[PDB]
């Protein structure tokens, strides 16, 4: 169970940059972002080998404690036992997740959140640096 | 209230770096480090002009809700309307706080925490970057 942070006060268009170490035995890691632990506009879950998925990013939302429908992504620029940085911005319509090696995707902001105040990391990812601008 | 982070798992000898923006009319700011809001190995409180103090760093501990004996440090290398970084490490005997302009001081480690797991920021300091290394 990894870093939990609150009172982030991230506003639309502002960049949240997260750099960490992907464990050498990595199977899965998670970054959760939202209003609080029950209201997530982004559950970001790269699965190296987990829950039947191989090298697939799965995203979801959580609204008032209820998980939404999982969305699978098309790119996977992560390797076990490496450093990786993710950069996230949002607006009320979409989150934009920028990944290593120039990859990126958008995920709809199902909560239409105008501020992100909560982040939590879990799984095979050791955070080394968080930046807010 | 500003950023609150938990599960930091900062081990002895590891460096926590915190960079932020000091408000142009700053009066004071606080970084609290420890186990939780009731158990702080370091309450670090630069006062530009607050509580009768001028350009003085006030430090203390808090153990089971009880404030310890305050200490006041010798140097004040902070300026309103600037960017400032602090860097903190600890061993069993002391926390070492490294300040802008190369200044550093030690504060006794009065608690027996195996790791620093909690940070909370308050006051006239906007955190821009936190690094765990
Ligand atoms: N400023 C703004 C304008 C529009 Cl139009 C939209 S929307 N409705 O296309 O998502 C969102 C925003 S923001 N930056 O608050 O998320």
């Amino acid at each position: 169970c990894g870093l939990v942070a609150s009172n982030l006060n991230l506003k639309p268009g502002e960049c949240l940059r997260v750099r960490g170490e992907v464990a050498p035995d990595a199977k899965s890691f998670v970054l959760n972002l939202g209003k609080d632990s029950n209201n997530l506009c982004l559950h970001f879950n790269p699965r190296f080998n987990a829950h039947g998925d191989a090298n697939t990013i799965v995203c979801n939302s959580k609204d008032g404690g209820a998980w939404g429908t999982e969305q699978r992504e098309a790119v996977f620029p992560f390797q076990p036992g490496s450093v990786a940085e993710v950069c996230i911005t949002f607006d009320q319509a979409n989150l934009t997740v920028k990944l290593p090696d120039g990859y990126e995707f958008k995920f709809p902001n199902r909560l239409n959140l105008e501020a992100i105040n909560y982040m939590a990391a879990d799984g095979d990812f050791k955070i080394k640096c968080v930046a807010f601008d």
